[PDB]
């Protein structure tokens, strides 16, 4: 009915501790979803071209053609850490608990209200009590998978401000070729956009593949709940690298007196100690020789790009980085970069139109420096000389820039890692596995990988609003009455956590408010308000 | 339903009187509040700074720094007499009972409206019927405790004329430093805001703490009836000091005649009679002597400010004053003042802006008279020589202005006295209690306080009414329709009274009108009204 | 039996999670006590005098003389934090829970062994399988009760580190003067420790109060399970000092520009506001004169000793102070100072006989700043001239060093304050309440107080072990084997706690450890050791 509501605004989250230490956070998001008329009631495919930009030279990187279906619908995506949970809860889940458990997630959409503009300089708004908000579920997954967290396009973090969604669009199969070059290239490499291969050419529209309903004021729809099934995520980090894995050296002698330069000692000379290594030539056993179980960590490709059907694109790695070698001064390749706006971080009250960045890089050692890797000859006779070891310093290929580090992959049957941590408040939470008969043992987007079939995906467009003329019959964009759109949105994601318990003699770390950041979590003499990135993985835990 | 009433205007009061006297007083309350929309959507924190003020040696009392959360939502409050009882009703309750308990409450918000402001120089009013005021109400009391009684900031007293919630706004924690100094203070005191502690820091948003209700014309909300629980208030007043309890001396001595100057007498010299005294050194047994059992009422320090982590403040005083030597010209440290608007007291016809005072002054004597305090040497020896004494007029620290007196506290295990009586019509009913291990023993702005948990506030707020034009992603301050909004209110608030009985011969005091008053209980040829203050404890009581 | 055990070492606590977040944490700890045969096996009554010290002038406080009864008992005692929590525990505890309940109470005592030594030169050891060591369980509570807790004689803070019981011994009644006097001070004061007042002499002795067990190495006892009967603990801290209790002035200019120097503004003359205040004289209503319900906290003398019967003794104070005008050099009277060895913090291997000392300082707002405070002259005319001011800078009495603030004390009916707060690894955990017809509201040296029965002493002594030759009938000394003892103990504290909600947007205080603790929490190359003193109530909390 016009006069009446038909939901609950609700941005509260509930944990609710059971037996044996298993809370059961259930956060709850309500928003003011705000919606305009599509630019056009059409499906376009595009094609965005920039070729003088990489026909720089030297410039490969910069690539960006591509095609794209533009579907004329909006796309209402709450993918993302910050739109369940406050920094006051995250600091919570974070400091108490150990493992996480994505469970169920159910939205709905209600109070829905459609508004109309008009002239002269003086614009006036008018209720059109008649008009219609369509919303479709793609439930099933018709469509294709777009989570909107990775463009910074995901709900507002803040429930005391209205929000958008985005306008929906997907990829579209298209050839591309481009050939790698410097600066100093000679010449011409062909860098040109192929086309389209027909047998990959796949237009998708909501009308045809999924059930649209139409809601008026007195509307409202509600999705079903739905139970995720999947590994639990962990809050805790690791950081035994191969070298402090197993039974350290028994030392001989312990030293006397406190001391910064009083080390213990071995006291036995480095080949005639017992032990095992796989070196089946020398008697060396160092704490660089000596047998470790398996592999922590492994060494892949450094910037480098490989290119298949559609172009150049970026190999990515899964283990980062960190370090008292980093401090994200160092940091490189694997430690991932978040730029975002105003809606979901950047100081609100921020003029000028920069992103905002941030670099996350967590507290796992399991990753490498390579500064310190290097090969010698199996002969092993040291000191190594020159001929007999490469090292990261030694160029390959003959570029004084490239070492031989910058194309080594380590990975095999001994290597062990960890999945992604959850990235407050910026990160993706579940992402869909991919399609393919074989696939990745992790996602290096999302904590949490649904099994089966990832929740579907809710779009919403409202309908169009015909005048007194038109005649379909006719090439001219149709004429519509200019009609924008409010509703109500709210989900509730609910996970089950557990609880953390104390092994160690010594405090760990925890997430805490200090005279530093302490301006971080309230807002400005204006209203000027702003969301800082926090790690999730404090506490630390033996790997082995 | 839009053209359907969901609720019934009633501010109707109703004693029912039971089996042994003990009425059942059932005050109701309407009011057509009225609403504008925030003056922005945010949360601001702000800083209030008045240096220059205090800046000026021996004005340290004048102190205003603080610091706020801004809250964009509105405060319905009905904490007030003012509000639940007319003046006829006071002069019921006031006259024939004794003690009155608070014993339930319970209100809602039907028929709610929401309009649209239009231009020219003409406005035009039109209503937009699918928006939706906000009501949440924080029953649990996660919200912080903000009486608006204090500032007189309460519902209108009237129920025939419109009425308005406050602004919400709450004290946020910061440090700040003040030393004293008079005028003749050389250089300058530190005066200065420090900032805030972050151990300290708490950020509340209704939106996060509480669930919001939208509701549209057809809409409507309503609390539960909540029970209070918590001591019964009484409508006596005593007045027997330490010096009137007890055996009076046994005269020897009655009077022959009548007459002002015929006073009949003890006939005993002041060292040979018989009875009990506390000063083992002499044997008089005078009146001031003779021990009473305890001692009603206690002396504190006058006008004197401490000062914590935040700034100098008054040191409350729970007994005031009164008496034939004071008449509200001799008022001093603990009578409270109330000073107020239109909507609660100030004759509504009166122009100008300057808010109507008034000093309340207790019936019951348990307050002192510092004059005639004194103190002597252990010795007693009396005439008292001036080395043995000292006076209320001898200084004290060297300042001529400053007596013992005035740093005299003489509170101890002894001490008994009684709590604040309720001041009709701008005095606050119920009071939470301070969440502290230690509580105090009463509250000097409230008759009653809830024990467990005090009802819980209710907060309103016109929901956003965005445009066609709309932009998170811009720092630009968001642009809304014009809309207020006007909704009834209703509570219920019922105590249960016990009757009275006459012990004495004599007839007691009552409330009443008189050829002086007269017009103070009606209303003016233009329609000016006025509510003039009443005392509530009108007839007296044995203490003892 | 002699080759068989008869208990468990076991120091492992044990967080239970319940229903409704309900922790019961179950503290078990162990140690090796050690002990030898007392000094002689007669009970002798003592004086301390040190009249020479305190005869100085001006040198009252270091006053030291008193009487007592030296038993020849030890007692195991340990009641302290530091017994019970290794630091790991003591940091879940503190940022996860918000209230703790003291609940029951066991220990026993096995595996005891009982040795004897011989000479030459060369010691030589051996077991005395048929001697007795003797227990003895004060339940009823006829023993004197001595917290050992409060001279740093508790047990020791280390599972790994075996421990040794206090020699006990109690108060004997003796009366004593000595006039106060400063340095400038002529003549002798008298300073004279009178005796001993029959009617208060009580001489106690175990032998006639209780039953003492005597064990051989196959004995072991056990004491019951006893349950603690008193109020919760609570781990959060409040700083809304009388300043910020209520509803702020309303604002009537929003600052328009972010600004450290952009203050918002009250906007209206500070005598025609509206509002309460207990200042009957003025019309000003300003933060310092508005009316808030109570007060926080109090003022009391500091460092002013008060003396009776036995002598001068300082006059605890129950707020202490804190501050950003405190930082522990302004720490005041209030603020405990605890003086540790090295069985209970000071670092082991730390040489030099000089105890460890920290002033703790709590996180609470409700302790004073008397620089602040002042007294103004009841009309109330500002700028306050020098004649009706009297602040903390004139002095008292004459003396330059003495301010009105110094004998201050503003404890009323109004007074609100809190319980101490728990001081890891230092600090009482339970003490027994005062045998008066009137307690105290608060001990100031434990959280938990047993309002019925405290736990029983326990109390241990090797038996005397006579040589072949011994007749009482000797006024000489009897003389014994040398003997000494060891047994195990084990105690098991029950606390239940209650989970902690978030309920601020903004994170909390948290305990954790960083770059500058990070070796407070680990051993030396040496094998040194050391606790460091957390504080418990992180977390803030609305007091009104
Ligand atoms: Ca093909
Ligand atoms: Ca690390
Ligand atoms: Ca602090
Ligand atoms: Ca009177
Ligand atoms: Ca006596
Ligand atoms: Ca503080």
């Amino acid at each position: 009915g016009v006069g009446i509501s038909t939901g609950t605004f609700n941005n509260q989250t509930e944990f609710k501790f059971l037996e044996n230490g298993w809370v059961e956070i259930t956060a709850n998001s309500s928003r003011l979803v705000h919606l305009n008329m599509p630019e056009s009631e059409n499906y376009r495919r595009v094609v965005v071209n920039n070729m003088d930009k990489t026909a720089v030279n030297g410039n490969m990187a910069l690539d960006d053609i591509h095609a794209q279906i533009v579907t004329p619908w909006s796309l209402v995506d709450a993918n993302a850490w910050g739109v369940w949970f406050n920094p006051g809860d995250w600091q919570l889940i974070v400091n108490t608990m150990s493992e996480l458990h994505l469970v169920s997630f159910e939205q709905e959409i209600f109070n829905v209200v459609l508004k109309t503009v008009s002239e002269p300089p003086t614009k006036v708004y008018n209720n059109d009590l008649t008009a219609s908000l369509m919303v479709a579920l793609d439930s099933n997954n018709t469509m294709p998978f777009t989570p909107a967290a990775m463009r910074s396009e995901t709900l507002g973090f803040y429930p005391w401000k209205p929000t958008i969604p985005t306008p929906w669009r997907y990829y579209f199969q298209w050839d591309r070729t481009l050939i790698p070059s410097h600066t100093g290239t000679s010449g011409t490499p062909t860098n040109i956009y192929h086309g389209t291969d027909p047998d990959d050419v796949q237009f998708y529209t909501i009308e045809n593949s999924v059930p649209v309903h139409l809601l008026r004021t007195g509307d409202e729809f509600a999705t079903g709940t739905f139970f995720f099934d999947c590994k639990p995520c962990r809050l805790t980090h690791t950081w035994q690298t191969n070298r402090a894995l197993g039974l350290p050296p028994f030392l001989n002698s312990l030293p006397q007196s406190e001391g910064a330069t009083n080390f213990g000692d071995i006291g036995v000379q480095q080949d005639k100690r017992r032990g095992v290594t796989q070196m089946g030539n020398t008697n060396y056993i160092t704490e660089a020789t000596i047998m470790r179980p398996a592999e922590v960590g492994y060494s892949a490709p450094y910037y480098s790009f490989e290119a298949s059907t559609q172009g150049p694109f970026k190999t990515p790695i899964a283990a980062g980085r960190g370090g008292a070698q980093t401090d994200e001064n160092q940091a490189a390749d694997g430690n991932p970069r978040y730029a975002f706006g105003r809606q979901h971080g950047q100081k609100t009250t921020t003029t000028g139109e920069t992103p905002e960045r941030f670099t996350y890089i967590a507290h796992q050692d399991t990753g490498r420096y390579p500064e310190g890797d290097w090969i010698q000859n199996i002969n092993f006779n040291l000191p190594v000389t020159n001929d007999n070891v490469l090292l990261p310093t030694d160029p390959i290929g003959g570029k004084t820039g490239i070492n031989y580090t910058n194309i080594f992959n380590t990975y095999g049957p001994l290597t062990a890692l960890n999945n992604v941590p959850p990235v407050y408040p910026n990160g993706q939470i579940w992402d869909k596995e991919f399609d393919t008969d074989l696939k990745p043992r992790l996602h290096v987007n999302a904590p949490f990988v649904c099994q089966n079939n990832c929740p579907g995906q809710l779009f919403v467009k409202v309908a169009p609003n015909l005048t007194n003329e038109y005649d379909p019959d006719a090439s001219a964009n149709m004429s519509r009455i200019v009609t924008y759109s409010d509703f109500w949105w709210k989900g509730k994601l609910v996970f089950k956590a557990k609880l953390r318990a104390s092994h160690t003699w010594n405090p760990i770390q925890q997430m805490s408010i200090n005279v530093d950041n302490q301006f971080n979590y309230v807002p400005s003499n204006i209203g000027g308000m702003k969301i800082v990135y926090e790690k999730s993985q404090l506490a630390p835990r033996k790997l082995y």
